[PDB]
């Protein structure tokens, strides 16, 4: 039948016995339950947040809501200080910048407020579709986190006076995020309006 | 003639007749059109930016101008209002930062302002080589993006007296970018004196 | 002996021999040194930081200290004008966030400063461990790469004056980062009172 045999295939006759066996790369592959087999078959890695693999396309991309994720805010915006505190109803726009999160506040008119004091968001509450009380706490228990000004005008009988604001981001506390109004320029006043300002503080969630 | 017989390679005898066969692994290899063929061949992802293959040293990483990517934009700056409205020569820098654009304005010298108003930004045209005016589009509609402060000296004809401006980023159409100054301390003045200041929005281009 | 063979084996003839040869998928394989060997043997590539390999669950991954690193600066803090000049005693804390440093004043009370003036940080030593001189460095040379407020209390014989104080990150040079106040409101003054405030500037170490 078989006259002569061509690699991998090879006959030895070793002890006037002819036998016949199959060339294979020791590196490559091993016989395992007599038959060929892969040595070391590579099992390819996956992948963690806000690593992705677009398994469509086979390609593995930073997913785009790293980038940015928006949501909305709404609640009572707290004004806290021994001698005189209250709540304001407001939606507050957020967006989350890479391991960032941004805060903006639209312009708005508040009660009057004491030379110092503090701010208080509640997210325990009020979010948005999308988005957990989890996903506004800070990565970094450092004080202050961030801080910003705000332009405001004290009115005081019929005048209105303008002024600074100075906010820092200084406390996060199971979901109750503080901001705290160090100071800045003040005067007597019935009311307080508020330009529009924005605020962001690192966040790794 | 052939006397035995070593594996992957086995003979057995059925129904009167003996048949040679090449053994192997089912779940690592198959026979497609009569030969032994790979069951499952693994393909290596692509990359899409920021994440890139450096394929000299064979190692995935992120690109270096993620981090840091600068320009120019050349242009005038104009500001706008119903009453009052001009346009300055300026420079300003650019550099992306990861997701982020930053403007950082050189001080600058300038005619007198409102109030309040709007400082606009086209970029169609001046951006420096590599830039393209797609590139300054926020990843968001929100507003305000980013608010900052920004000092001046008004010129009283007089006198120089210092002051601050609010600046927020507003919108982004077709190209110009819309600063809006809420407004901050002011007085009655011939010409406003800039202190430099810099900018910056989420932008994911 | 052997009565006949099967695929991916074929017993071929040709020119009055017949020959027994293995079948195989040439994309697949090939023989090398007259043995079965794989063609294209699948390398799998390393990682530049921070991207990182979970070698636990073979999982692709961005290093969770790329999103934050803390850190502090022990020194002293230098005001620099050609009339007037001081060093402070303070403590900085800082935060690598993404390519961006983060450093953060808490309040301080410092000597009396004049309306425009310089202050530099000298990162050659004071840093906590695990942080080098050069992990403080910007990834640009654009001027100013940031600006802040700072809000400060003017003491003059008792009497406490709100006013702000402008602040550029503006260069860095052998490890001395420097910090101008292109100036903002002011009046005559014994000592300075700050409030705490954040500044940050573009970092790709
Ligand atoms: C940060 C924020 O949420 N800003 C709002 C603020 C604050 O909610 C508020 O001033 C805090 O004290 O309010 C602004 O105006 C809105 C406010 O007056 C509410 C009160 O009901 O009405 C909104 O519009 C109403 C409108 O009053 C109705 O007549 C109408 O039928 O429906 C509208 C629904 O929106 C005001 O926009 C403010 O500028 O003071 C808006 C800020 O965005
Ligand atoms: C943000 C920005 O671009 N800031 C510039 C500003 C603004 O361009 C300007 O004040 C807006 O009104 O100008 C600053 O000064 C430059 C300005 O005066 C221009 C006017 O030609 O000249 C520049 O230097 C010239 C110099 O005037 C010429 O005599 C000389 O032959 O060439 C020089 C270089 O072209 C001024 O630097 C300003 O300080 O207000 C500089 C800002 O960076
Ligand atoms: C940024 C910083 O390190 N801030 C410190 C600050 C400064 O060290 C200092 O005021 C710069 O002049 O100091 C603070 O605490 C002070 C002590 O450092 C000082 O030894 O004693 C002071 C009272 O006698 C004061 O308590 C401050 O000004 O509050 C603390 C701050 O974090």
């Amino acid at each position: 039948k078989i006259d002569s045999v061509l690699p991998p295939l090879t006959v030895r006759e070793a002890s006037g016995v002819r036998t016949l066996s199959f060339g294979y790369d020791t590196s490559d592959f091993t016989i395992i339950n007599s038959v060929l087999s892969l040595r070391s078959r590579l099992t390819l890695p996956t992948y963690r947040y806000p690593l992705e693999l677009d398994t469509a396309n086979n390609r593995v991309q930073v997913a785009d809501r790293f980038g940015m994720r928006t949501g909305t805010w709404t609640g009572q915006l707290q004004y806290q200080h021994p001698q005189l505190s209250w709540r304001a109803n407001v939606t507050l726009n957020l967006m989350k910048v890479d391991d960032w999160l941004v805060l903006s506040f639209s312009q708005m008119t508040t009660n009057s407020i004491m030379a110092d004091g503090k701010f208080v968001i509640n997210f325990v509450s009020g979010l948005s579709s999308g988005w957990q009380t989890g996903d506004t706490e800070p990565s970094s228990t450092i004080d202050p986190l961030s801080t910003t000004f705000a332009a405001v005008q004290f009115l005081n009988n019929g005048q209105r006076i303008d002024a600074f604001r100075i906010m820092g981001v200084s406390e996060w506390t199971d979901g109750e995020l503080e901001i705290k109004n160090y100071g800045g320029t003040y005067t007597g006043h019935t009311q307080v309006y508020w330009a529009p300002w924005t605020i962001m503080y690192p966040c790794n969630v």
